[PDB]
Parts: C-alpha cells; structure tokens; sequence
C-alpha cells in the first residue's frame, strides 16, 4: 500500500480543551469523513521532524487513520503501524520501515561471518527490532464491550428505552434492555472466540542456546532473539523461534504449517561469497518460523549454526498473520440493501403522518399527542435485528466444522457463488502413492531402449543411479521422504544405512555413499546428487528431472532420434514418467565443484540413462465430483506441471473433455513465434476445448494479449505450469470478472490458493493461516458442500431479511389500527410479541441445512428485486385485509363500545378492540415466519429442525388455548372476554383462511409465474456480469 504521512504534536492548552468538552456530540457525525473532525480539536500544522500526532495521506490508499510518535533510549523516535515498525534515520530525515540491512543489501560474506553478534549493550538491538514474539492482543471485558456498545444502532435502542420509560410502559423497556444485552453477548462472544483461535496459532515461547563473541555460550529466552545473533539447533530438538539462514551443517523440516505440505523438506548450508542474499535465493538455505526439526547433522564441528535475520511480524508467517488478521475487500459487496431500506422508510413516514393526522382529530392534549407519535417510529425499528444475523454466521461455522472442514469468516457466503474452479492432478485428483512399473534402459546399443523391466539385478550406472539419486532419511527406524523416491528405493531393493555419512546398505559391487547432495525445487524441475564408492576412479554424478527437460541437457548424441515417440507412447497411456542422466565428472572437477557447491558445473554435459514408468490411477471419488460440478455448469479447468499427455489423459478420465479438444503449441521460430494449433484426435470447431503448455500460455500472454482473453474462456488443460504461473493464471482468470477458487495440495500452489477468492487445502489438519479453507478429508467432493452451504446461507440471510422486514411492518400496522380508533396495545404485550414470539422464531430459523444436491439456478442477486417486494406488499395486503376483516366482524355482536374521549388512556385495555387485533396479530406473527422460511432448492425442508417447529407448535398451542375462552390469565392480562361461542368457529377460521391464503400466495409466487412477465420483452438484468458473460456468445 502506498499513502504519504503528516504530523504535528497537541495543541497547545487552551481553547480547544473547553470547546470539545461541548463538542462531543458531533463524534457521530464525524464518522463519516472523519478527515476534518481530526483536523479540528487535535491538528495543528507543524515540521515534518517534531511530530507526535501521525495522520496519513493517500498516494494510492483510500482510507485514512491516526498514529502515535514513541522515543525509547539519539532518542529513537518511532511508530508502529498495522504491526510494522517505523524508525526516524537522520541521514535520510524521514521514517523508514525496519527493513534495514536486508532485502538484497548484505552479501554472503559478512553474512556467512556474522558470528556470536557481540557482547554488546542491549539498547541498540532490542530496541530497534523490540522483541522477538508475534504478540496477538487480548481485552478486558470492559474493553472489549465498549467497542460495539457505542454503535447508533444501540444508542437508538437507548433512547427507545428512555422514550418508554417516561410513558410508564415499564416492561416493554426491560424487553429492549434483554434483546439489546442479548444482541450485545453474541457479538462479544464471536469476537472473542474468534481472537482467541487465532491466537493459538501464534507459537508459545521456550529457551534455545546462543553463542557469543570469543567461547562464552548462553541458554536465554527466544523473546530476548534478534536479527543477527547465531543460535545452535538444540538436540534435533522442535519448532524454530525465528527465521535463520543456516550457515553451518545440514538438516530438514516439516513445512506443513507453512506451506501446507507435510513432506520433509531439506535443506544444507548457505554457500559463501556468492552475492547478495534474499529469500528466494535462501529457500533450500533458510529455515522459516513455526516449522519443525526432524533431523540435523553437524558438517563439521560440535554444532549446527543457524543466524537469525528475521523476527516479531517481519517473519515469514507475521506477514500472513497479518494478512489474516488485518482485513482487504472480496469486491462482491452487498450495498444493494440501502434502496429497499428508503422504500421501508417512505412507508413508515407515511404511516406516521397518517396516524399523526388522526391523532389530532380525537383531540389528544397538546403534550401526549407527540410522544404517541413517536411511539410509531421507535416501533418501526425491529429490535433483535444484530441477534439474528451474529448467529447465521455462527451456525454456518458450526455446520462446516461438523462435516469436517475448517473454515478461517466472511467467505462462506462468497463460496456459494462459484463459476470457475482450478484442481491439480496428483495428490488432489488422483492417489498420491505411486505404483512403478519398471525401468527402461537406455545406456547404450545404438541408443535403442531395452524395453521396460521391473527388475533389480543388473549392476551399473542406472543401478546405483535409482538406489542413490533420492533425500531420503531415516526417522526413529523407517524410512521417510518423497513417496515417489520411496517407491523407487523399494523397487532397487537397496536398504539405506544408519564426509558423506549416508550409505547404501545392498552391495552387489560394493556399498556406495553419497558425497554431495541437491534438493529439489519446484521452479526447476530436476534434482542432482554427488556418489563415490571405494574402488572408483573418481567421484560420478547423477540427476534426475523431467524427461524433457533433461532430454535437453545432455550431449545431443546420446539422446535417440525417436525420443519424442518413445515418450508419448508411455505418457499417453497415463502413465507418470521420469528420466535419469550422469556425467563422469573427472576427479578435480569432482572434488572442486563439491567444495565450490555450485550446482551449474554438475548439471552439464550429462547422458541420458533410462526412464522411469509409474502407474497413478484416479481416486473413486473424483469422477463423480466433477460430474455433479459439470452437470451444473461451472467450469472446472486443469492446472498441473505434470506432462501434457499424462494431464489430457487423467481430464478425458475424470470426465471433462467430452467433445472434440486442440492443443496449442510453441511450435515457431520466428521472432514473434506464432502459435499453431493441432486437433488432439479446416474449419473452427466453435465446441472445442484448448489444452496449454507452461511455455505456451508464458509467451501468449505476452505477445498476443487479444487473443488471450478467447483462450482463458476456452482453456481446460494446463500442463508443464510453473508455481509462478498458476498465481498468474488465477489471476488472469479474474481480470474476466470470474469468480475462481482453487483446491490444492501440494506446497507450489500455495500462493495460487490466496489469490483465488476461496482456497481450499486437503492434506492439511487443522485451520492453519495458509488458506482461509482447510478439508481434513483428502477428497474433492469438499468443495460441493462448500458450495452448497454458502448459496444456503445467502438464501437463510434473504429470508431473514424478508421475515424481518414483515415482522417490523406488521406490528406497526396493528399499532397504527388501534391508534384509528382510540387505544393502544398494553406494555405486557408488547414484551410478549416482541421478546417471545417474534424472537424466539427469528433465532431459531437459520438452523435448517443445505439441500443435498446442487442446482442450475443460483441464488438471488439483491433484495431490489421484483419478486420479493411484490411478495412482501402481497402479505401486507392480505395481512391487513385479514385484521380489518376480523376488527369489523365484531361490531354484529352486541359488544358495548370503548371509552372513547372520556379516558383515552393505555388504562381502559380491558376492551374488545385490543383483544381481537392481538388474537389475530400473535397467530400472523407465527404464520409469516413458517411461509418465508419454507425453502427448497437451496434449503432443507421446514420439518427437518426440530427445534423450529417444536417452538412453532408449543407457541401456535398456547394461543390458541388463550382464544379458546379460558378463565386465566386473560382477564388480569389486559384482555376482554366474550361468552359468544364464536371463537372455535370464525375467529380461528378466519385465522386458518389467512394461513391457507398466504401458503398458497407464496407458492403461487414461488413458482415461475412472477420471473417469466418480467421476461417481457428482453431478459437481461443490470449486472455488470452479464456484459462480459454475453462476450462468450460472441467469443464462441
Ligand atoms: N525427485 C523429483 N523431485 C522433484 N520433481 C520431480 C522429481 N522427479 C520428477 N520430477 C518432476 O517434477 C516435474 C514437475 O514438478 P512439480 O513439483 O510441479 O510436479 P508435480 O508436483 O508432480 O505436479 P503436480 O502437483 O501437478 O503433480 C514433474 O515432471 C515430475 O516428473
Ligand atoms: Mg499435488
């Protein structure tokens, strides 16, 4: 992000102490642009060298916040802003973020020497860098309540209790003051759980051992750790305090709560004088926070030397801390919901000049007249309304939790959207063990292949090059590493044993031993090994990569003329292929490049040996995943680094690529290289599918970006993808307005997974900071239910919307009836419409799940909508005919009449006006909820929560028993009882006739009848989406 910055100390005592005493009421206000509230009271102009009020302005932010000036101890002015330190430098005269001394500006020399740090003091270090520790912060529960307590939401709930307190209504106002403490524990308690899981993430503390300059050596605590000081790994011990370059010996960690991946990875000793260092250099050099040891050897000498050069929120796990915990904007907004809320609005502020209108005509004194007038518009706003929307979210959770997925959250609704999906092909689509189905020799006779072999028994260079070219290592007493080198291993038959210090235990020539060593890395796809054995000339070397790629590293000669054919012939069956190489590296050449540990000079001249067939057959599961997903219509596309044969075979087996498919090739010498295109098996087959190459897509990208935007639409297989890549192809696919997300595995795509709007991880276990989703079941078919639940919790969000809404109207309505005549509904029952009934169902509604299958249609796109206002003024129509209805019914009987103009007070209730209108009003309240909470396609029938419909059916028989004419507890409650026996026989009938008529309005309505007259004359919408969708048509 980038944004200027500005400051200036305090005014100085005096006048704008006493004019902010008054002036707080404009705090409101200035919530909104809050720029000039801050200018005023606190601002004044001043150098940019004395500041102690920091204030940011934007170069290319859009926000805008406050900073604190801090001196420790020169006086080491500073200020910390979203956890990353800022210190004042004199030579430059302005703030500078603590990145000194790294990021490319410190050579491997002073690095590689960089030893014990110093016996120095501790103020110049400590205080710069502060300590070592990602400090998440915890609150009081007086601190903590006041951050949401404040809202205006609440403070409008304040005044409404204040409001009805004066008119004497007390229990209506404890109601307000339970649903608002309610509303109040329900958010605190999510924020709080929610600050506390992230929490544990963060590491605990412990003591490691430090050196110091000359031969001193220290046990102190990893909080006192800085950038710069050496520490020795304690006893292949655990977890790493901080990131540090290794420097001296060798060892592997387990990178899973980093990258995902629970693989061992290794890792040797960072090369001296080399050049600049930096992270990307330091990946197989460097050991990151919050991993752990599994085994580490000393080189040489007692110890294994590690320096520090990062700590506290600068670590490479600090930075997604903060990335999780900070936010930016998932750019799928919600503000549609203002428009619907300024119709509700003119409604109300009709309603309340009408009542204020006749309010005057019964000639209500001049002072009770207003307050009864308010009473409407405090009585617009539903209270409850926070209570039973922290809780949809909550539920979600719970229900994703239970099926075992693990999600961070603002994207559950965003995931029931998807249109778009990436999946890689081993480990995510296919099972990630590795059957071998032999060798192919190759290291001789005419350059001809041998044809395959499943053996062990000749000796030679292919031999030893299988048993030795691997990282294996032994833990406790099995084997662990690569499953593929695992596999290998077995196949050769070779035990490995307990300078070189590992060894082949099978010697059918003579034990070999492994001098020097490559790990691998998944940018470069090849991994190299040094192997000496006694008896031997000198030292050979051998490699082992891609069969393309080292095809084109090795002497042109060797490699046969029909390399191409022998290839494809294996990969086209499906099958997972490698190939070997060696060099005879003569003897100084040997040992120099050894001890120069340049890894060039190794990986030359080589001699292409034989190649190595695996079987990988496709997980049982992933086929009929991806074709519920397709039958659907949301794209699924191929995004793998394996060879294109073997990736279009797994697609046309997981199901995609049923019709006729092309490929795109680099094929071209000329300058510009344009791409030929080849049928897979004229004129433009307009159904056709695209399969891409790594290359392919790098240089397409680049020098053809108008034919890209027709290709990416197109695209279903991508093969030989660099992990650099797939984050750029994810986000190419976005600039189309798609809505991607991704599942995967292994730790090459974990930058891919924060790029795509919602990533997915299966092998991992626990709700890690690596993706915001994490599936503890190692299967696709996790991202249906992800889908499915997040559509259902979007529709369960639409309902609560609507009953909301109708709930708010129908009591005003009721309220507004009464007040035609001359009579108010009491205080008792207003606390039980609004602190039961309505309550207790609104909560309790959002427990149903998601339905058990996916659907073509989505959910609905915003609440301004045709369908839902119609349905909404429809109820209210039918609501209201049905309480007029049963209002006039009773005048027929003899019935007396109220007071009216004699006391015209909230104390002659005992009539017969408020009685029906809530005999009638309490059964709507009920009947409202069960008609819009009814769902289908996206939710589970209403009978499935048992809860919901025990409450409903408790509620709807205790008012029905107050109707049926009992002796208790409707005479003391503000009720009037008729003996006329006309309860059992029209009152109740006319209540069952509203809630036959609104069940089958809302079917009526459910049904397409509304959507196809809006049809009339073209169908296309206001959404933005449907532009670039409509580009297909034009595209295919
Ligand atoms: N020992 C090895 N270490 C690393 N890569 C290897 C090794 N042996 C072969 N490869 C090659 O790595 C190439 C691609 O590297 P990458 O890590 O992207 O493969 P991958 O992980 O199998 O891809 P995917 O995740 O799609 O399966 C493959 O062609 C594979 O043959
Ligand atoms: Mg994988």
């Amino acid at each position: 992000r980038l944004s200027g910055y500005c400051g200036s100390p305090w005014r100085v005592i005096g006048y704008h102490v006493v004019v902010w005493m008054m002036a707080g009421i404009p705090l409101l206000l200035f919530r909104w642009k809050p720029l000039w509230g801050v200018r005023l009271r606190l601002r004044p102009c001043n150098l940019a060298h004395a500041e102690t009020l920091v204030i940011e302005i934007r170069d290319k932010e859009d926000s805008s916040w406050q900073l604190f000036t801090v001196q420790v101890q020169r006086v080491l002015r500073y200020y910390l802003f979203q956890g990353q330190r800022y210190i004042w430098i004199e030579t430059q005269q302005a703030f500078y973020q603590v990145s000194l001394l790294d990021h490319g500006r410190s050579c491997d020399d002073v690095h590689r020497s960089r030893h014990g740090l110093s016996l120095q003091d501790q103020m110049v270090r400590k205080a710069i860098y502060g300590p070592n520790v990602i400090s998440i912060p915890v609150k009081s529960y007086p601190q903590l309540l006041v951050d949401e307590a404040l809202n205006p939401y609440y403070g409008f709930q304040a005044f409404s209790i204040a409001l009805w307190l004066a008119d004497h209504y007390y229990w209506y106002a404890l109601c307000i003051f339970l649903i608002s403490s309610i509303s109040i524990c329900l958010s605190l308690y999510k924020t709080r759980k929610q600050s506390q899981t992230l929490r544990d993430m963060v590491k605990l503390s412990m003591r490691v051992c430090v050196c110091r300059p000359g031969g001193e050596e220290e046990w102190v605590d990893s909080s006192e750790l800085v950038p710069g000081d050496c520490l020795v790994l304690p006893q292949e011990g655990g977890l790493m305090p901080c990131d540090a370059a290794l420097v001296a010996g060798e060892c592997m960690v387990n990178e899973s709560s980093l990258t995902g991946e629970s693989i061992p990875v290794l890792k040797t000793a960072l090369p001296e004088g080399l050049g600049p260092y930096c992270a990307e250099t330091h990946r197989r050099h460097t050991l990151f926070c919050g991993t752990l040891i599994l085994q580490a050897r000393a080189y040489v000498g007692p110890h294994v030397l590690a320096v520090v050069t990062r700590t506290g929120f600068c670590t490479a796990k600090g930075g997604l801390v903060s990335s999780i915990l900070h936010p930016p904007i998932n750019f799928k907004f919600y503000k549609h919901s203002m428009k619907f809320v300024a119709a509700l609005s003119v409604l109300a502020l009709l309603g309340t000049i009408y009542s204020i209108f006749i309010l005057y005509r019964n000639r209500v004194p001049l002072n009770e007249i207003v307050i009864r007038a308010l009473d409407l518009v405090t009585v617009v706003v539903p209270p409850a309304l926070p209570a039973a929307m922290t809780v949809c979210t909550l539920y979600a959770q719970s229900r994703l939790r239970r099926q075992g997925i693990f999600c961070i959250p603002l994207r559950i609704n965003l995931g029931g959207k998807l249109q778009l999906v990436c999946f890689d092909k081993t480990g995510t689509l296919t099972e990630d063990g590795l059957d071998v189905m032999g060798v192919v020799p190759l290291k001789g006779q005419a350059f001809l292949p041998l044809v395959p072999e499943p053996r062990r028994l000749p000796v030679g260079p292919l031999l030893r090059a299988l048993a030795t070219c691997h990282a294996l290592s032994r833990l406790q007493d099995t084997p662990v590493g690569d499953p593929m080198d695992l596999k290998m291993v077995e196949s050769t038959g070779w035990v490995l044993e307990e300078e070189p210090q590992l060894q082949a235990m099978e010697e059918p020539p003579v034990p070999v031993s492994v001098l020097h060593r490559f790990p691998f890395s998944s940018a470069l796809q090849r991994m190299s090994v040094v192997v000496a054995w006694p008896g031997a000339t000198q030292p050979e070397a051998y490699v082992k990569g891609s069969p393309e790629l080292v095809a084109g590293l090795c002497n042109p000669e060797t490699v046969p003329t029909d390399f191409a054919q022998m290839l494809q012939s294996y990969t086209a069956a499906g099958y997972r292929v490698v190939a070997l190489a060696s060099k005879p590296l003569p003897t100084v050449p040997s040992l120099e490049a050894a001890q120069q540990l340049t890894r060039d000079t190794v990986e030359g001249d080589l001699s292409l040996l034989g190649l190595l067939v695996m079987r990988n057959l496709l997980k049982p599961q992933t086929t009929p995943v991806i074709q519920a997903l397709r039958r659907t219509r949301i794209r699924a596309v191929m995004v793998t680094g394996d060879n294109l044969q073997t990736a279009v075979t797994v697609a046309r087996g997981c199901g995609m690529v049923a019709p006729q498919e092309h490929l795109i090739i680099v094929h071209a010498t000329h300058p510009e290289r344009g791409q030929p295109a080849s049928l897979e098996f004229e004129p433009d087959p307009r159904s056709r599918h695209l399969a891409l190459s790594g290359p392919t897509f790098g240089i397409i990208v680049k020098h053809f970006p108008k034919l890209l935007p027709k290709v990416l639409v197109q695209g279903t297989v991508f093969a030989r993808m660099a992990p650099e890549q797939k984050t750029e192809l994810v986000c190419e696919l976005q600039k189309l307005q798609y809505c991607v997300g991704m599942c995967g595995d292994g730790a090459n795509d974990c930058g891919a997974l924060k790029a795509a709007d919602v990533g997915i991880s299966l092998s991992q276990a626990e709700a890690s900071v690596v993706s915001p989703f994490t599936s503890s079941m190692a299967s696709i078919e996790c991202v249906p239910m992800v889908i499915r639940e997040g559509r259902c919790s979007l529709d369960t969000s639409f309902s609560v919307f609507k009953y909301m809404a109708l709930y708010s109207l129908t009591q005003f309505i009721s309220v507004l009836i009464l007040y035609t005549i001359n009579t108010n509904l009491g205080d008792l029952q207003f606390l039980a419409i609004d602190l039961v009934i309505t309550t207790t169902v609104a909560v309790l509604m959002s427990r149903t799940g998601p339905a058990l299958v996916l659907g073509r249609v989505r959910p609905p796109g915003a609440l301004l909508s045709v369908p839902v206002l119609s349905s909404l003024l429809l109820q209210m129509v039918l609501v209201t005919g049905v309480q007029l209805g049963g209002y006039f019914l009773t005048l027929a009987q003899p019935w007396f009449v109220p007071l009216n103009r004699t006391v015209a007070a909230p104390d002659n209730l005992p009539n017969y006006e408020n009685t029906v209108v809530f005999s009638l009003s309490s059964f709507q309240y009920l009947i409202l909820a069960a008609a819009v909470s009814k769902g289908a396609p996206f939710r589970r029938p209403l009978y499935t929560n048992v809860p919901f419909l025990v409450a409903l059916a408790l509620l709807s028989s205790v008012l029905v028993g107050l109707v049926l004419v009992p002796g208790l507890l409707q005479g003391p409650l503000a009720l009037r009882n008729i003996t006329d026996t006309g309860f059992k026989l029209l009152l109740l009938g006319l209540v069952t006739l509203n809630f036959v008529g609104a069940f089958m309005l809302e079917s009526v309505l459910d049904q397409c009848l509304p959507a196809c007259l809006r049809r009339l004359r073209p169908k296309r919408a206001s959404k933005k989406r449907f532009k670039q969708l409509e580009r297909e048509l034009a595209e295919q």
